[PDB]
């Protein structure tokens, strides 16, 4: 998989609250970042991923989290989209369109042979590194309650170094330190 | 990423319950599969991610589940392992010993320049089909009820073809029935 | 140009009149065919050209002409748009989506920087080989009256072998019947 | 297709009115261009096509638009035609002579099993820019009203970046204005 | 040079005596031919030498020799040529096109630079092999007298193993057996 | 064929009246040339063909053309041949000796099969351009008049360029 | 074999007295070196072998010789052994990790279709030349005894250039003087 | 190393016991063989080694161990050597000359710049696979009290599949017998 | 070196005794010949090489051996060089022309900057077995008396196999 | 041949009178050399050949001429050769070994299949250019006053430039004086 790498550059157009907007790597920088795959705008499971995220959103913009959704439709169409479907109506994050697939082939989540994304997430922190990916089949879709947990302990840690969380955690667990005498003990 | 790939074939040693077995992509036919890849025995989080699958194990063998924990330690040191500490001990899956790395690639799951796998859990349906991938950094430990709820989603749609399970679903909770009709409707 | 070379095979999916077809080669093979590209859906020019052959249509198939449009949006955006813009809504010809820009790359029309079709039309007569190309830059709309003439002026060749249409020829007109004798004389 | 793109290099002898002359690239810079292939001096449909170029040729002049025809015949069998055929004797723009192929190759033009180029043509900006072609088969003559009507427009957009001209315009008509607000709405 | 090689094979078009016809290879068989070849029609040099060979051609043909003339442009400007040209309608031998350079080519006669043919002469025998050469700068004249007597030699040699042809020879003049005696004796 | 080309740089031995020499292309700058190529010393058309351009070696050496006869035989073979025969006893001309077949297959003249040069003549031009080619079969002697005529024919050219009878 | 080679550079981790420490090839020089490769901790043969060095560690420590064990498995893998061992337990030299398998393959020594290094010896002197290399089968144990002769043998040779040692050479004994003179008188 | 590898096919020239043979690896099938390489006849150590080897050779063919010195000189050198040397000529064993070189390369044991085999120990079963190496420097003299002992060592892991033999083994001593409980308890 | 390799196939005209005669391998079948290559018909150590082995080749043909001269000259240069030269008039064996150079490069004795061969002798047994080579520069005439000594000795260790010398 | 060639760079150990000596290239330089090769020290042949040069080296001396005899075999094995055989023993010139093969195969005489060198001899002069050679068979002597006669020969055409040596030249008999009137004169 692509953890623990850098994200590439990148330039896209992108729809993001009534207006037409260009991202790039440069965006991302000294921010946290998820980048939302998902194979097709008017489909049926990609919407209610999209719907869940955006109820996030507040919670995550409070933790310094951007959110880009990307699909290889293009930024025509997710302004099409957000404005007939109610629930892409409440996105307020930037929808990036990537038709030539570039954005999608640099996350190496490209369906080849029908041209669209997979399901994949990728958590991105301010230096570019990415700390968790999730991948699931066109049926499955995600739930971003599980992603949330995953930003703030991928926060946690790199805000204290030296400890790691271990499985499960949440904020206010205990967390491992790692060393030589912990080595085996648990 | 490999979310909708076959799984390799492989063959490689394990300890189970007390005994040393071989397992192949052989024992992995018919049957739902978690890989479930970490860096290092006598490792920090690993014990932790371990010991959490190992909670859930009953209900994973009650849906026709099976659990191979991956390492690119050897059997012997797993053996070792699962006597000297207190979680280990109570691991009652397969714990493959994958010293050559062949696994581990077969996954695309190697920290090349450290000798171990990444924290990489892939959940593989009965015709080796991978649906669903999750991957978290050195530091982040996974949660494995997330793990059940993609595996029941996975199953779902396995078991109903023509509905797909939207984010956040459950059992019981309402599946989309995808048509020409409900394209953009959401 | 890819003048009077045969199209190659293709398989993709199309939005018409209210229902998902597929669309191949077969499709084209002892029929006459407008293969019409266009950039992207929810776009300006590419409309008014799209409603301008569909105010032709009717003519076309009593000509035994049929038409497909094409852009690398999907056939779930050719739907939407089909219901959101009342110009698409009179389109009752064949809508393909190409997202894998396989098809655009048979006509070797991609813009590979954008991944979007040139505004390009190719007439394809019924032993697959193109008959006509037209090329128009991204602000430049084509004129389906010229295209409609070029159609009777092919269509009348392969009728009338011997016989060839001079610079403005409509139906009902001189045609020039090449030969030795004609040799310098016009 | 060649669209969008710069024309190449080039050095050919030419006839025109009268007298040879070597014609290159340069002396397309800052000018319109048409680009007019065919296939052979002295043939059926080739003649009335030139003549048809040369009855729009006093307009042509007056929109700064410079018309070369090219075939692979010598600018001395040029020369001769126009002479002896009452149409060509029309013809006051240059004639350009490639019996090397290598113009007609730059457009990539070129019938490779008969030494002739194919009956396209080429509209060329003052920066070089390839912003209209045409190709028909051999039985079917080109028709220089609809070479006019592309002229205007790729004028019109040139000098007026913020509009587009849609299918069938002509000067006085309505254009297009591309924006986020008129995504969707044609 | 390509002195005692073999000929090719061709298909080419020609201009013969008022007519279009098609010349191959298998046209040379069991002939003697003279493939003579010139750079353009309609060039500015009298056709001096095409003339000369037609003032011979009755003669050539007694002689069971075909003439094949042969430039780069197409038979249609062979035909132009053969009416507007009083030397060049004495022509009652073959004019052959050869626009794809193939001839020309398959006798290293091509002036690449250019896309014309040399002044090149080459005598063909009826087993396809060439028995003389002459090439020729413009202005250097070859003499259809010179021909004929090359044609004649290689006819009598042709008739007469064990004979060969001085210097100067013509018939009626001694000729050279070659033998051991006359090593070094002349 | 490699007419309207400059001929490549070559160092040969030659027997010339007598003497050995060496010749090279700064020899023919400046002069027209003729390299008249033949296959063997000892042969039979060949000695007629070089014994008919001897005859018309003094009107050519008027006109300023120089004569180099060439096969792949060695000079030290075509002083023996001067002395034995009557008709290459005339010869005033250089004969080049090309045993390495260099000379011979910078005018892209050699019989590979035989290590023996065809039966070809070039017209060279003061600049060292190939104005004009003869080719003939072994069987087939070459004749000087028609050189001597073409090589005149050359020169008027070179001196009166574009002076070609116009196209009615 | 490797022998008189100069040992390549490296980097790995090690447990070492209770501590983790790096080692690479700088801690070598100028120091007499064992490398002492086997296959698993936790293993069979692996465990004696490395006890009878440790028997040997003061001797080797006073002559100015280090050792390093080296397995394929990780210095997390050492430290557990070490504590669960009583034979490994007493062993005071730098335990070598090299999962990534570097160390292994520098000198030459992977199973590859095991991922475990042979059981191999290397003894490398202080210009990090290999003199003396020992490798046995999985089923046969080493013998620090022959190790420690030719330590010696090696540091007499290094300390007394034009002097060798005969077969069987210890301490005290003659050695051999080359010379012509006794060239074949032993 | 070649460690468990089989032997490659090899013919050499030998000198034994007064006649020369011919030794090729279809004399050691079936045999347990040492191949006992050395650097050059008439030198120093090797003749020490050689003589140390026959001294043991009456007990090493009651093992059913054959014996091949080895070096890159001549079998008639051998044959020289045999008669002038005291050592030299109490040797029975088969003495083979590799003056090509082809067998010390078939054992990767060449000396490049010397042309002369280094001193190496190859312990080859009846299977011909090597089961022990062992190389030391052009100084230090071997020692075939530890050749034996590996010997024997190697025939007993042969005849007892379930056990190996631990460091320091000789016969008569415990050995080990793998197993999971036997796993990380030594 | 060649030696102890077998001839190579080769086809070749030559000049003996009054003749043109074609010389292949299979014309060396059998039998003992010597290749003896030289640089240049009419030159100046080459016929007194060529008119040693004259002087030697009757006892040559007692001891059923062949002789071939081989240069890079045609037959037809042989043929007038064996009337001209009163050493070369002497020869019987057949003298061979190699102007491909084929022949030479068989026996890889080509001097490439000359089109000529080298001074070597090769002995080829009746096997086809090259037994001896001499090889000499420009300069150095060979002997022929060595040869002969040389091609005894070979005849005598293939009719006596290892009859060599013991050492002691 | 390698006639007129110049000896290669070369450094190998040699036996000459009692002592071990290096000898390369720079040897030979402004010297005359004879590079005596030959198959194999203490062989079955008498080694009657470098006697018989023995024999000859004191007058070899008086001409400047150094003798270098070449063997495969060691510098160990010339010296043990120089004391066990009558013959050798008389040899004060250098009996170079060449195990690696480098020095014969710089004069291509390796007999590749047996790793020892052909019967050659070269005569090599002051600038190191190749100036005689003899190969022979075993059986058939090479003989020392034939040599020297060729010596002799090259000695003096390198003193006498404008002459040569005929056909059984020795010191007093007439030589030739290459020149346009001696040729064909002979
Ligand atoms: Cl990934
Ligand atoms: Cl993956
Ligand atoms: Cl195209
Ligand atoms: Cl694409
Ligand atoms: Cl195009
Ligand atoms: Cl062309
Ligand atoms: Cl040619
Ligand atoms: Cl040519
Ligand atoms: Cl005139
Ligand atoms: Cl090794
Ligand atoms: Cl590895
Ligand atoms: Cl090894
Ligand atoms: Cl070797
Ligand atoms: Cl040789
Ligand atoms: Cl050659
Ligand atoms: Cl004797
Ligand atoms: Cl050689
Ligand atoms: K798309
Ligand atoms: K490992
Ligand atoms: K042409
Ligand atoms: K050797
Ligand atoms: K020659």
């Amino acid at each position: 998989s692509l953890i623990n790498t850098k994200i590439k550059p990148f330039k896209n157009q992108a729809f993001k609250n009534g207006e037409f907007i260009e991202v790039t790597e440069k965006d991302t920088e000294g921010r946290w970042s998820v980048f939302f795959f998902y194979p097709a705008d008017f489909s049926f499971v990609c919407p209610t991923e999209l719907g869940d995220v955006a109820d996030h959103y507040e919670e995550l913009q409070k933790l310094g989290v951007d959110v880009y959704s990307v699909s290889t439709d293009t930024h025509f169409t997710h302004k099409a989209w957000h404005s007939s479907s109610e629930t892409i109506a409440k996105i307020k994050y930037a929808m990036i369109g990537d038709p030539t697939g570039a954005l999608t082939r640099n996350f190496d989540n490209m369906r080849e042979d029908e041209g669209l994304a997979d399901r994949a997430t990728f958590v991105v922190d301010p230096q570019g590194i990415i700390q968790a990916i999730e991948v699931t089949a066109e049926g499955i879709g995600r739930d971003a309650s599980d992603l949330l947990r995953k930003i703030k302990a991928a926060q946690y840690v790199a805000a204290h170094p030296g400890e790691v969380c271990p499985a499960k955690w949440k904020e206010g667990e205990a967390t491992l330190a790692p060393s030589l005498d912990l080595v085996g003990k648990i």
